[PDB]
C-alpha cells in the first residue's frame, strides 16, 4: 500500500522546475509506469480535489483529464509523503518527446507537422472541455509514442482550472507567453493558448521557436527560417496575431484549408516513425 510495495522504482528519467521523474513498473502487471515526484515547498498552486482535499494544483487537473483519450497522459494515482506528493503516470515506449525529435530529425515535413500538430489541438482541446488549461504547450511537453504515431501532452505542473475572465498569474514557458502578459501582464486562457499553438506549429515547420526577445513578441514579425506552404505560413501569422481578439478560435485553425486531410495517427507512424529516416 506504501509505494514501493506496488511500484518497482527504477532509474530517473527527466527533472525540472516541475520536479523529478523515474522510470517504474507497476507490481502485478509490470505495466511501464513515470513515478513523478513534488516537494510541498517547490509547489506554488493547491486545489481541492473533488472531496475536499488539500493536494497540489497538478493533481487536480490531472484527475479531470483522466479518462480514456490517450491525448493526455494518464494519472493512474498519486501518493502524499511528509514533504512531497508522489505521482504516478502512465509511460509508454517507445517514446521520445517533440524537442528531441525536433533537434534530431530538425524541420519536419508538413504532412507530418499536421498530423502532430492537428493532435494535440484535440488534447488541448479535451483539456479545455474537462476545465483545464495547461498553460505550458511547446515541444517538450508532448510525447511521442514513437508505434502508434500518438501524441501525448504533459506535466500540468503549470496548469490551471479553465475560466472565462483574465488571468493575473503566469509561470509557464516565456518564449511562449503572449505579448499580452508580457506588455500587460494579464490573458484570457484560451487565446493565450492559440498563441503558444502559434509558437509550436512554426518550432514544427521551421525546426526553431520564432521569438527570443520580449521585443520580438510585442513586434509580433514572424520571418520563416524555412521553406513553408503560404497556407501554413497563414494559419502560423494568423494564431500569432498581436491582439487576443484576432487570433482564430479552435474551431477555425482545425477548419483552416492547411488543417485538412490530416493523417491518421497509425499511418503517420507507419509514414514517418517506423523507419531509419
Amino acid at each position: 500500500e506504501p509505494l514501493e510495495s506496488q511500484y518497482q522504482v527504477g532509474p530517473l528519467l527527466g527533472s525540472g522546475g516541475f520536479g523529478s521523474v523515474y522510470s517504474g513498473i507497476r507490481v502485478s502487471d509490470n505495466l511501464p509506469v513515470a513515478i513523478k515526484h513534488v516537494e510541498k515547498d517547490r509547489i506554488s498552486d493547491w486545489g481541492e480535489l473533488p472531496n475536499g482535499t488539500r493536494v497540489p494544483m497538478e493533481v487536480v487537473l490531472l484527475k479531470k483529464v483522466s479518462s480514456g483519450f490517450s491525448g493526455v497522459i494518464r494519472l493512474l494515482d498519486w501518493f502524499e509523503r511528509p514533504d512531497s506528493f508522489v505521482l504516478i503516470l502512465e509511460r509508454p515506449e517507445p517514446v521520445q518527446d517533440l524537442f528531441d525529435f525536433i533537434t534530431e530529425r530538425g524541420a519536419l515535413q508538413e504532412e507530418l507537422a499536421r498530423s502532430f500538430f492537428w493532435q494535440v489541438l484535440e488534447a488541448v482541446r479535451h483539456c479545455h472541455n474537462c476545465g483545464v488549461l495547461h498553460r505550458d504547450i511547446k515541444d517538450e511537453n508532448i510525447l511521442i509514442d514513437l508505434n502508434r504515431g500518438e501524441l501525448k501532452l504533459i506535466d500540468f505542473g503549470s496548469g490551471a482550472l479553465l475560466k472565462d475572465t483574465v488571468y493575473t498569474d503566469f509561470d509557464g514557458t516565456r518564449v511562449y507567453s503572449p505579448p499580452e502578459w508580457i506588455r500587460y501582464h494579464r490573458y484570457h486562457g484560451r487565446s493565450a493558448a492559440v498563441w503558444s499553438l502559434g509558437i509550436l506549429l512554426y518550432d514544427m515547420v521551421c525546426g526553431d521557436i520564432p521569438f527570443e526577445h520580449d521585443e520580438e513578441i510585442i513586434r509580433g514579425q514572424v520571418f520563416f527560417r524555412q521553406r513553408v506552404s503560404s497556407e501554413c505560413q497563414h494559419l502560423i501569422r494568423w494564431c500569432l496575431a498581436l491582439r487576443p481578439s484576432d487570433r482564430p478560435t479552435f474551431e477555425e485553425i482545425q477548419n483552416h484549408p492547411w488543417m485538412q486531410d490530416v493523417l491518421l495517427p497509425q499511418e503517420t507512424a507507419e509514414i514517418h516513425l517506423h523507419s531509419l529516416s
